[PDB]
C-alpha cells in the first residue's frame, strides 16, 4: 500500500508519501535531483569519475609494502594519510542518528529513546506486499534452508590472514560492551545505553553494579587471589548478577561488568586481564597522586583504560583485520580542525554484521587438551586449571575460522546463525543491495558475482530467485572474500564507518578531554599513547608471554 | 588543603594536584604557557590586541540603527553577519560536557550521567579553607542579609527595554522545559534528560506521560471545550500527575506536559496556546497526508513545533532581550560548513542566571482587575474567566520589571531568591570574578564598578569585604545594567553561549534533519521558517490580537 515500499529514492534521497499511491523524493544535499534523485549535478559527475572503488583502494593498501614502509617511518606523512582516511570514512553515518526499528521516518522518539539501536537504513514498512518491499515473493526463503545450505560448516575453513583465538575472543569481549540486546523488549533494543566504548563490560552498566564491583580503596575493583593469581570476585561475595546455569558451583561464578561473560572462558580471560590492568593503573596513579582519594583514582583509571582500549582496537585489532600495510594511528588531534561529531549511536546493522561466529573453532585447544563446546561453555574451571599464561600462549597459537567465503558457521552455534537471519527479518531489514547502495557500493547483479563461485550461488539462486532479494546477514558470510582475506567487500565497507564513529566519537577524543590532566597527568597520558595488545598482556600476565592477533 | 583551591591556573588551564601541597597547570590549547598559564604565545597577543570588549560589541549592536537597517535588508549581508555571531559565540561552552556538582575533574560518571546539570566551572573542593577557595572569610555573609539589603524590591522598577508580561511568561514557560531541578536528589540534578528544546513541557518527559496526553486520533493532543474555547484536558481525564494544592476542584486541574504549569495562569496561557498550535499542525499535516496514521501525524507535528519554538526564541524572544538593531536569523544551514557539535548539556549556571524573578510585577493586570500573588497563583479560574484573548491583550500592555540594577525582586518570591543564594553555595559555585574570567570578562575591581552606584556598592562591601568573594547570583541582579537595558554585562555574556548551544545544538538543526521531508514536506518546513510570536498567537487565539514582547 505504501508508495515508498519499493525504495525508489536513490543516492540517499528520502522517500515521503504524498497520497495513498504517490511519493516524493527529498533530494536535498545529495548531489542529485529528479523524481528518484538519480540524475547528478555537475560537481557530482566530477566526484564520480575521480573516486576509486573500495577494491581499488583495498588493493593499494594491501600492496606496495615497500612503499608503505617508507610512509610508516615518516611521522608527518603517516599523520597526513591517517588524517585522510579518517575524514573519508565520515560522510556515511547519520550523526545525530535518525531511524530505528519502529520509525522509518525521523521522529523525536527515534532520536531521544536511547533504548533502541539506531538504523542505517529505515525498516521496510509493515504494509508492504513483500518482505523486501515490492520485489521477491510473499514469504522469504526458509531460514533453515539458507542456514543449512550455504552457512553451516562442513569442514573447518581457517582464516588465511591468520587470525587466532586471541583475536576472536578480543572481538567478542570488546564488542559485547555495546552489542547488548535487550531480549525482553525485542531485537531492535539495547541495554548498552552508553552506545559505545564506555567499558561497562568491566565496570557495569549502572552505578549500583559498579559500586558492588568496587573495592572502595585506592580506586580498585574487588578481586580474589586463587593460588597466587588475581581473579574476579564471586557472585556470592559481591551480589552482582551473572548469567550462569544452575549446576555451576558458587566458587566458580566470577562476577564482572558484563552479565554474560561467564559464557566463555575466553571472555573471562579478557575480563580478568582488564581487571588486573585497572588495578595496575590504580597503583601507578596512587604513586603519582598520594593526595588522591579512592573515587578520583577509580575515575581516572577508567578514563585511561577507555583510552588504552581505543588505542589497542585501532593499532592492533583493526590493524590486523584490515590487512593494510599502512600503519593505522590513534590520534584524536587529527580531527581537531575537521568537521566531526563527538557522539555515537550503535546501529542495528553493525551488530548484525559483527556476528562473526565462523571465527570459532570446532574444539578449543589449550595446551594438551582439546575442549568441545559443551566442555568449554560456562566453564571457568578451565581458566583456573591452566591459568592466564597458558590461555594466552594457547590462544595465540590456535587458528580462527574464515568469516566470509561461506559454509564456515560451526554447527554448535547453528541456532545463533539462524536467529540472526530470523531477527533480521523480524526487524524488517532491507535487502543486501539496498545496503550496498547506501554504503556507496555497486549492487551485485547476480548470486555468482556475490559468492565468486558457482555451487553456493546456484544454491542461493534457487532460494531467492532475485539477487535484489538476497538478505544482508547471509550475504556477508557467503560473500566472495578479498584475496586471501577474512572478509568480503560489504563487510569492511559497512563495518569501518560504524566502528570509526564508535572509537573516534568517544568524548575522551574531544579537544577538551584529550589532554594529560584528564588522565592524571603525563604518566597516565603515556599509558594510553603507548598501549598495545602485547603490553596489556605483558603487564598483567605472569611471564610476559608473547601475543598477537595472528598466528606465528 | 587542596593545592588547587586558589584557582591558580588562568585562561582556562586545568589545575591538577601533584602532591599534597603542589599543583600543575595543564595549558594545553589555551594559547598561553608558564606555571599558571599566563604568559601568552605569540599568536595570542595578536588576538588580544585585535578583539573588542563585550561592551564595545554591544555598543555597535545597539547603535547605528541606520546602518543595521541596510544590513538587515541585504540577505547576503545579514546571513554573513549571523554566521559570524554564531561562531564567535561557540568556543566558550565545553561540548561534550565536563564537570558537575560532584566532579571538579573530568570523569566518565560526570560525562555519562544525564541526571546532573553540567558545570561551566568546576565546584570548589570540599576541603578548601573558604567557600570561594582561599579568599574571604570561613563563612559567606548571611544570605538573608544579602537578600534584604540589595535584592528585595522597594518600589517597582520597570524595564527600560519595555519587556512585557508576554515576554516574562514566555521566558518562564520556555526555559522550564530544561530547568527542572530534581529536588529529591539536590539542586545540581535535573529531571530534564533531554537537556534542551524537546518540548517535554508540552508532550511530557516520558512515553507513558505522553501517551496519556494524546488523543490517538489525527496525531492530536487531548483537549476539552469550555465555553467555546479549547483548553487542556484534566487530571481525571488523562491520569497524568500534576502539582496542585488540595483545594483545587477536579474540573480545574488542567493536565499539561510540565507538571508545575498549573501553578501560574501565565504558564497555563502558553500551555494552551502551544496545545492549540500542535493540533492545528495536525490538521494541516492530515490534509497534506491523508495516507498518514496517528503516530506519524503526532511525531511530525512535534518536530514542527520544536522548530517553531527555536525560530520564535531566536528571532522574537532573544531578538527583544538583546536590544540589537541587527535582525537575528534562525538558519541551521549557516553552521553546515563550520565546526559545531550538535549536542547540549544544560549547565547549572545557565539555570542560576536565568532566575529572572525581578520580571514579576506587584500585581498581575488582566483588564479591569489587578490580582495579587495569592489571587494569581494556582488560580486557573482567572484564565477561564477572562479568556485567552484578553490575557494576551493585557499581558502585552503590562510592563515587566528590570532584572539587573538591584532591588527589584518582589517579596512574594523572597524565599526563591534566597534559595538561589543558598543553593549556589550548596553547589560550591566559584566567585563572580572567576566566572567573568571563565567567560573572557575582566574581573570587577570594586563593588562600585559592579553596581555602577554607591549605596548598594558600599552595602555589599561591608558584607563581602573583598570583591573577589562576590557571589555570582546576587551579582547578576545587582549589576550595572547596559544603558537603558534589562541586563548587565555578566548576564548577557554567560547567557548567550549557553542559550546558543541549547537552540542550535538541537538535532533538527543538523544537516541530515534540516530538510523538507523531516517535517512532512515543504508545507511543514514553511511553518517553522515563517513562525513568529505574533503568528503563533494570531493562529491560536480568538480574534487574532496583536502581540509582541515590547510594550506599545
Ligand atoms: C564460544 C564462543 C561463542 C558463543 C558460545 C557464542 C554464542 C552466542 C549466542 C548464544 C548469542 C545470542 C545470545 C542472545 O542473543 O541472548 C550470541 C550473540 C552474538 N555473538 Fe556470539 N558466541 C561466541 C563467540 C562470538 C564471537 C567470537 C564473536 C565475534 C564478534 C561473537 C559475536 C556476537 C555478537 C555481536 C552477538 C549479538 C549480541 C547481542 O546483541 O546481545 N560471538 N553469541
Ligand atoms: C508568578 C510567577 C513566578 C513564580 C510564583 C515563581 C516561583 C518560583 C519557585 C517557587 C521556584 C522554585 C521551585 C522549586 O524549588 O521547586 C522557581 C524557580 C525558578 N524560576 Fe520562578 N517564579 C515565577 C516566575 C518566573 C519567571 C518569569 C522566570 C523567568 C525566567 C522564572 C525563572 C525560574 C527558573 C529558571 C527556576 C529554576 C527552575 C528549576 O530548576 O526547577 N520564574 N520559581
Ligand atoms: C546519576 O548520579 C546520581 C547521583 O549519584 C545517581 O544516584 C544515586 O544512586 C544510588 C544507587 O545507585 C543511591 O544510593 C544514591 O542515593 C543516588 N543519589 C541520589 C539519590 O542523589 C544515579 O544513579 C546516576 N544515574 C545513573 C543512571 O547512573
Ligand atoms: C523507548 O521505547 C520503548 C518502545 O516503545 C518504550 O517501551 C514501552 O514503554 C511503555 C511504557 O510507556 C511500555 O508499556 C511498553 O511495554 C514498552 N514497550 C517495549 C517494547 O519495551 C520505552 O519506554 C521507551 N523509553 C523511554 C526512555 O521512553
Ligand atoms: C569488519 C570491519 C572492517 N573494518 C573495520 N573497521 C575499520 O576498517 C576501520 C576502523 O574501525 C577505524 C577505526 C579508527 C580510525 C579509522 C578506522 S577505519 O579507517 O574506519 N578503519 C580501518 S571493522
Ligand atoms: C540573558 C541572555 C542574554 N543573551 C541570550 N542569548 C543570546 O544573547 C544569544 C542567543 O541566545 C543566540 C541564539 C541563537 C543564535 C545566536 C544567539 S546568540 O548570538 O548567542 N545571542 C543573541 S540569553
Ligand atoms: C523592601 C524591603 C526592604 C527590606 C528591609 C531591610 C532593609 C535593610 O536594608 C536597608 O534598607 C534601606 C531601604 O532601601 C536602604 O536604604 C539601606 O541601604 C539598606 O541597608
Ligand atoms: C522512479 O522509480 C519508479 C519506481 O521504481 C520507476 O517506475 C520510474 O521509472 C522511475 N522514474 C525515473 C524518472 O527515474
Ligand atoms: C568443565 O571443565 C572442566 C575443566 O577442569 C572439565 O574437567 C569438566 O569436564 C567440564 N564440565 C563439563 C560439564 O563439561
Ligand atoms: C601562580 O599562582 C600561585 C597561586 O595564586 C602564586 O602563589 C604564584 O606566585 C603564581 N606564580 C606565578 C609564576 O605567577
Ligand atoms: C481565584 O480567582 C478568582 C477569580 O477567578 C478570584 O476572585 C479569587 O480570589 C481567587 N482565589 C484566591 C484563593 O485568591
Amino acid at each position: 500500500a505504501n508508495p515508498c515500499c519499493s525504495n525508489p529514492c536513490q543516492n540517499r534521497g528520502e522517500c515521503m508519501s504524498t497520497g495513498f499511491d504517490q511519493y516524493k523524493c527529498d533530494c536535498t544535499r545529495t548531489g542529485f535531483y529528479g523524481e528518484n534523485c538519480t540524475t547528478p549535478e555537475f560537481l557530482t559527475r566530477i566526484k564520480l569519475l575521480l573516486k576509486p572503488t573500495p577494491n581499488t583502494v583495498h588493493y593499494i593498501l594491501t600492496h606496495f609494502k615497500g612503499v608503505w614502509n617508507i610512509v610508516n617511518n615518516i611521522p608527518f606523512l603517516r599523520s597526513l594519510i591517517m588524517k585522510y582516511v579518517l575524514t573519508s570514512r565520515s560522510y556515511l553515518i547519520d550523526s545525530p542518528p535518525t531511524y530505528n526499528v519502529h520509525y522509518g521516518y525521523k521522529s523525536w522518539e527515534a532520536f531521544s529513546n536511547l533504548s533502541y539501536y539506531t538504523r542505517a537504513l529505515p525498516p521496510v514498512a509493515d504494509d508492504c506486499p513483500t518482505p523486501m518491499g515490492v520485489k521477491g515473493n510473499k514469504e522469504l526463503p526458509d531460514s533453515k534452508e539458507v542456514l543449512e545450505k550455504v552457512l553451516l560448516r562442513r569442514e573447518f575453513i581457517p582464516d588465511p590472514q591468520g587470525s587466532n583465538m586471541m583475536f576472536a575472543f578480543f572481538a567478542q569481549h570488546f564488542t559485547h560492551q555495546f552489542f547488548k540486546t535487550d531480549h525482553k523488549r525485542g531485537p531492535g533494543f539495547t541495554r548498552g545505553l552508553g552506545h559505545g566504548v564506555d567499558l561497562n563490560h568491566i565496570y557495569g552498566e549502572t552505578l549500583d553494579r559498579q559500586h558492588k564491583l568496587r573495592l572502595f580503596k585506592d580506586g580498585k575493583l574487588k578481586y580474589q587471589v586463587i593460588g597466587g593469581e588475581v581473579y574476579p570476585p564471586t557472585v556470592k561475595d559481591t551480589q552482582v548478577e551473572m548469567i550462569y546455569p544452575p549446576h555451576i558451583p558458587e566458587n566458580l561464578q566470577f562476577a564482572v561488568g558484563q552479565e554474560v561473560f561467564g559464557l566463555v572462558p575466553g571472555l573471562m580471560m579478557y575480563a580478568t586481564i582488564w581487571l588486573r590492568e585497572h588495578n595496575r593503573v590504580c597503583d601507578i596513579l596512587k604513586q603519582e597522586h598520594p593526595e588522591w582519594g579512592d573515587e578520583q583514582l577509580f575515575q581516572t583509571s577508567r578514563l585511561i583504560l577507555i583510552g588504552e582500549t581505543i588505542k589497542i582496537v585501532i593499532e592492533d585489532y583493526v590493524q590486523h583485520l584490515s590487512g593494510y600495510h599502512f600503519k593505522l594511528k590513534f590520534d584524536p588531534e587529527l580531527l581537531f580542525n575537521q568537521q566531526f561529531q563527538y557522539q555515537n549511536r550503535i546501529a542495528s546493522e553493525f551488530n548484525t554484521l559483527y556476528h562473526w561466529h565462523p571465527l570459532l573453532p570446532d574444539t578449543f585447544n589449550i595446551e594438551d587438551q582439546e575442549y568441545s563446546f559443551k566442555q568449554f561453555l560456562y566453564n571457568n574451571s578451565i581458566l583456573l586449571e591452566h591459568g592466564l599464561t597458558q590461555f594466552v600462549e594457547s590462544f595465540t597459537r590456535q587458528i580462527a575460522g574464515r568469516v566470509a567465503g561461506g559454509r564456515n558457521v560451526p554447527i554448535a552455534v547453528q541456532a545463533v546463525a539462524k536467529a540472526s537471519i530470523d531477527q533480521s527479518r523480524e526487524m524488517k531489514y532491507q535487502s543486501l543491495n539496498e545496503y550496498r547502495k547506501r554504503f556507496s557500493l555497486k549492487p551485485y547483479t547476480s548470486f555468482e558475482e556475490l559468492t565468486g563461485e558457482k555451487e553456493m550461488a546456484a544454491e542461493l539462486k534457487a532460494l531467492y530467485s532475485d539477487i535484489d532479494v538476497m538478505e544482508l546477514y547471509p550475504a556477508l558470510l557467503v560473500e566472495k572474500p578479498r584475496p586471501d582475506a577474512i572478509f568480503g567487500e560489504t563487510m569492511v565497507e559497512l563495518g569501518a564507518p560504524f566502528s570509526l564513529k564508535g572509537l573516534m566519537g568517544n568524548p575522551i577524543c574531544s579537544p577538551q578531554y584529550w589532554k594529560p590532566s584528564t588522565f592524571g597527568g603525563e604518566v597516565g597520558f603515556k599509558i594510553i599513547n603507548t598501549a598495545s595488545i602485547q603490553s596489556l598482556i605483558c603487564n598483567n600476565v605472569k611471564g610476559c608471554p608473547f601475543t598477537s592477533f595472528n598466528v606465528q
